[PDB]
């Protein structure tokens, strides 16, 4: 049931929530049609709005929206062919591309190539990605040298978590022998052409300008053939953190007072190929499978002479491993930053591709006076065809997402607690309130300028009330509240923002007076459910990290006479280097006991965490052999209730205090 839409049509269009409601909730299949609109400019504006509104945009003029993973999944054409944590637009791209048997197809022959004709060489050969891409802000936390980055993300992945089908050539690998057409005593006679194989299988990401760079990826480096194992990529964001360490709400600045790490879970399973990452400069960067393990026909012989009287495949097709040809689902991270004012938009283009080849084997027959026999070869300067499929999405820079805080609005209490709204010309008026209209969302940055939602672009100016401003560095655009009362003040001149009683008209006064009201309310337009947590276990000291509990459900740790570190994988541990690494289950924990006190090799400690579980087995991570004067503080987890994130205090030694995030 797909509901089409005329994108021509909305030149007279549906906020986000709507479109993931219908889409996701309602599970209804969209098709939006951008090649009705008469003009260039006509297109250009809808893109614009389109992308907008939704956080992303295209050139193609076709978009089909469905659902994946709880998100939207975009799949453009031209033919007929953790919130509660960190801000962010999530969605993916769909990639799927049928490979023809035109683009299969090789000579049946390499000895005899104008002879034996041609066929294709596979069979439903077929190409089917989703790539997962995140727009999110990370603010700097952390000293200099250590510190996370203050930086706009575009972080596109294939992951284990939504990864699509993959690439498929050939379900099994078939053959075909041929011979000479004329006599021969000392040359190739005979020669078999099997089905192909991926010689490579290869993924491109470049930017289309230099606003953005690439920050970090996974793999790190080349990866060897025959190299099995689960991954994980993380990457730390500075946030701006929650009520347990952002006491304001909604009135404090934006602001990083912690990390998070996102992860992506990558499964890797090279067999016969290695995977060689390049980065040909800040801007692309490419991971190619590259067949290593019998890469060469010659190495898939399983027989080297015979007696002229033998017709026998001499090659031994089992050798090959089926993902170069079966299945082949790919895994990578790639990371790209922008500067944290950047403005303007930049292009993102996602090369996936695989390099059939074809195998060809021959026959050579010698001649000795006194018997003869025959020798089998591989022929290695054969045809390869790259067959490939791009995909590309744009991406506005000065998306709200962007800023890293959360939307708020500007109540005026005597004025029947109505709230502040844009209209397109920039103009400000008040009305009742309503989370679903962005006009009445700001976000409350850095220097402490409310910027409108629904245009970054814009900024509430004390020079001027009437209209948003265009954002700049004067403090008639930096506001500050004042502690214990409903009163904005304004930095420039410290007036505080007034407002009539009666007509709701804006300005900036010393005090109060009959008919005017300083008392300007401020509220969090996202709705968001409460977050069950344990209380902050040991001390509340240093740099805090969060991460979510992984799929294996293990805390890993380094301890000893104290806890050195912890995190939700082996390779994603904050703390100290010291200690020896341990692994605790999280399934079935009943309660969790924390020990701080004197510690023996100086200052005030968690030394021990001990978990308790359900059948009553208990676990320890760190000691109570070095601590005096101690103290136990105990958590016990509501009936059925899961331990699902990690909030983590540390600074270059010890882990100081932790805090358990439930279901
Ligand atoms: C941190 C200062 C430790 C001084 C001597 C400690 C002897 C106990 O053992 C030590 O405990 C440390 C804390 O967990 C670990 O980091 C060390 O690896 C461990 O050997």
């Amino acid at each position: 049931a797909i509901k089409y839409y005329n994108a021509a049509d909305w030149q007279a269009l549906p906020s986000l929530a709507e479109l993931r409601d219908l889409v996701i909730n309602q599970q209804k299949r969209v098709l939006v049609d951008f090649s009705q609109i008469s003009d260039a400019e006509g297109q250009a504006e809808m893109q614009a709005q389109f992308r907008k509104a939704y956080g992303v945009g295209f050139a193609n003029q076709f978009i089909v929206i469905t659902e994946h993973k709880g998100e939207l999944l975009f799949t453009p054409f031209d033919r007929t062919e953790e919130t509660n944590t960190l801000p962010h637009v999530a969605f993916y791209i769909s990639v799927n591309r049928a490979i023809s048997d035109e683009e299969c197809t090789f000579n049946n022959s390499w000895l005899w190539k104008n002879e034996k004709g041609s066929r294709p060489f596979c069979k439903d050969a077929n190409i089917s990605l989703i790539y997962r891409v995140n727009l999110e802000r990370s603010l700097q936390y952390g000293i200099v040298g250590s510190a996370t980055p203050d930086a706009k993300i575009v972080r596109i992945s294939l992951d284990d978590d939504s990864t699509g089908a993959g690439i498929h050539l050939n379900d099994q690998l078939g053959y075909r022998q041929f011979g000479a057409s004329y006599t021969t005593l000392d040359a190739y006679f005979r020669e078999w052409s099997t089905d192909a194989i991926a010689q490579d299988y290869r993924f491109v990401f470049n930017a289309s300008n230099n606003k953005a760079q690439i920050l970090k990826t996974f793999p790190v480096d080349n990866i060897n053939e025959k190299f099995e194992r689960k991954e994980v990529s993380g990457f730390e964001l500075g946030v701006t953190g929650g009520v347990e360490v952002s006491g304001d709400g909604p009135k404090a600045k934006l602001e990083a007072r912690a990390s998070y790490t996102q992860s992506r879970w990558l499964t890797y399973n090279t067999q016969d190929y290695r995977i060689e990452r390049n980065a040909k400069n800040a801007q692309a960067v490419s991971f190619t499978w590259n067949r290593q393990q019998y890469a060469t026909a010659e190495s898939l012989l399983n027989r080297s002479t015979d007696a002229l009287w033998v017709n026998t495949y001499p090659v031994d097709v089992n050798r090959i491993s089926p993902l170069s040809y079966a299945s082949f689902v790919p895994k990578m991270d790639v990371i790209y930053k922008a500067s944290a004012t950047e403005t303007g938009s930049t292009d993102f283009i996602i090369d996936s591709s695989v390099n059939i080849r074809p195998i060809y084997n021959g026959a050579y027959k010698h001649y000795y006076v006194v018997g003869a026999h025959q020798s089998y070869h591989g022929f290695e300067d054969t045809p390869r065809r790259r067959i490939t499929k791009s995909a590309s999405f744009t991406v506005d820079w000065d998306h709200p997402v962007f800023t890293g805080g959360r939307p708020v609005n500007l109540q005026l209490a005597s004025f029947n607690n109505r709230c502040i709204q844009v209209d397109a010309q920039g103009r400000l008026t008040a009305n009742m309130c309503d989370s679903q209209q962005s006009a009445q969302s700001f976000i409350y940055d850095q220097l402490g300028r409310y910027v409108s939602a629904s245009n970054t672009k814009l900024c509430l100016d004390g020079a001027a009330l009437d209209a948003l401003q265009p954002c700049n560095q004067n403090l008639t655009q930096r506001w500050e509240w004042r502690k214990g009362t409903d009163e904005l003040t304004n930095v420039y001149s410290g007036e505080s923002l007034g407002h009539d009683k009666q007509t709701g008209e804006l300005g900036l006064y010393a005090s109060s007076n009959d008919a005017v009201s300083l008392r300007t309310i401020t509220a969090y337009t996202d709705v968001f459910n409460a977050q069950e947590s344990s209380p902050i276990l040991g001390y509340t000291q240093g740099k805090m990290n969060q991460q979510r509990v992984g799929q294996d459900n293990r805390l890993y740790v380094r301890a000893g006479a104290a806890i050195d570190a912890l995190g939700s994988a082996s390779d994603l541990l904050v703390g100290g280097n010291g200690g020896s690494l341990s692994s605790v289950d999280l399934s079935g924990v009943k309660s969790i006991t924390a020990t701080s006190g004197d510690f023996q090799y100086g200052g005030q400690q968690l030394v021990a965490l001990t978990f308790t579980y359900q059948d009553g087995r208990q676990q320890t991570v760190g000691s109570k052999a070095y601590v005096t004067n101690a103290h136990e503080d105990r958590f016990d987890l509501p009936d059925a209730a899961k331990i699902t994130q990690l909030k983590i205090w540390a600074d270059d030694w010890l882990v100081k205090g932790v805090q358990f995030d439930l279901n």
